[PDB]
């Protein structure tokens, strides 16, 4: 639920390695 910094409009998360994922262009984590 809270986003995590990064935008995934082009780029893949990168902050995967603390938990986050793509949503719809935003990275977030729970």
């Amino acid at each position: 639920g809270f986003p995590c910094g990064e935008s995934c409009v082009y780029l893949p998360c990168f902050t995967a390695a603390i938990g986050c994922s793509c949503k719809s262009k935003v990275c977030y984590k729970n």
